[PDB]
């Protein structure tokens, strides 16, 4: 039960890190949800994990994703 949820959390964390590692200089939160659907073949599991957005998801994994700035306060997400 709780063990199954931990393995969902581990699987997504590994998927996000793998996506951000494969890029040159990170992705915007919007580019990451697009890329996740394209490369994983499923949408980010936001609703089922209690997230309203990609930002909410990535802020819940600060050991996996680094929140970096850009032009006009835009966010670029990078793997750690």
């Amino acid at each position: 039960g709780m063990s199954e949820q931990e393995r969902i959390q581990e699987c997504l964390r590994k998927e996000i890190r793998s996506l951000l590692i494969s890029t040159k200089d990170g992705l915007s939160p919007q580019e990451l949800e697009k890329e996740y659907l394209l490369m994983v073949g499923n949408h980010l599991p936001l609703r089922i994990l209690g997230y309203r957005s990609t930002m909410e998801l990535v802020l819940d994994m600060p050991d996996v994703v680094r929140v970096c700035p850009g032009a006009g306060g835009t966010v670029i997400l990078k793997a750690i």
